[PDB]
DNA sequence: GCCTTGCCGGGTAAGTTCCGGCGCG
DNA sequence: CGCGCCGGAACTTACCCGGCAAGGC
């Protein structure tokens, strides 16, 4: 499924570089916000964007995207309790993803807290739990991995990826076909 | 000879929840 | 009155980045 591709994705992102909140204002009022952010412009507006746009339309989410310029970085976000609870749901059952999804996750993983410099292969989280998951999947798709805690100081895991599966990972994982390929991959391929 | 990877410090890119406003049953 | 989008941004915790050296083949 294509949807459901992107949708893996975009959570990807959420979980590395954004979020997903449930907010409560003055007077009972309430806002529900589906967020990603990165200092770089041209990605959230030229790779992330189109693609949230397409999971609006898809889902027949009646909210708009909006890029907002802050101080460090830029945030994409979506005001809509429907797509809020979408993306909260799928993370929810993240555990059940297909293969396809999961390769999806892990390519929007890998995009916000992944090693760019592709020199060497690690995602950092301080979520171990999520890190746990994600090895689990790498294993299963035959890429040798290990969890660390690589900063004490603040509490952060690193999952590094073996190099001896270099090829495997990149070539099978962040440059499958099945869905979006991410930046650093997609020029890879059209050298 | 050199690759790999745990480990750790460097200079910072994300995250989080406020605010005032509006819309709508 | 009770909730849910919009637009902005202040505030908080950094961001992944990259060097070093031990191990192992
Ligand atoms: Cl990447
Ligand atoms: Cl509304
Ligand atoms: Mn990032
Ligand atoms: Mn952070």
């Amino acid at each position: 499924e294509n949807v459901s591709g992107i949708s893996a994705y975009l959570l990807g992102l959420i979980i590395g570089d954004g979020g997903l909140y449930k907010l409560k204002y003055k007077g009972n009022r309430s806002e529900y916000r589906v967020v990603i952010t990165q200092k770089s412009e041209n990605l959230i507006k030229q790779h992330i964007a189109p693609l949230m746009q397409f999971l609006i339309d898809e889902l027949n989410v009646k909210s708009k995207i909006q890029i907002v310029k802050g101080d460090t970085r830029y945030e994409l976000r979506v005001s809509s309790k429907k797509l809020y609870y979408y993306f909260a749901n799928m993370l929810e059952r993240i555990r059940l993803f297909n293969m396809r999804e999961q390769i999806a996750f892990i390519k929007g993983l890998y995009v916000a807290a992944g090693d760019k410099t592709l020199k060497r292969l690690r995602i950092w989280n301080k979520n171990k739990a999520l890190l746990e998951i994600v090895s689990r999947w790498l294993n299963n798709l035959g890429v040798r991995n290990t969890i660390h805690l690589d900063d004490h100081r603040h509490g952060v895991y690193v999952l590094n990826i073996s190099l001896r599966d270099r090829i495997k990972f990149v070539h099978t994982i962040l440059s499958s076909h099945l869905n979006p390929l991410p930046p650093e991959a997609a020029a890879l391929e059209h050298h």
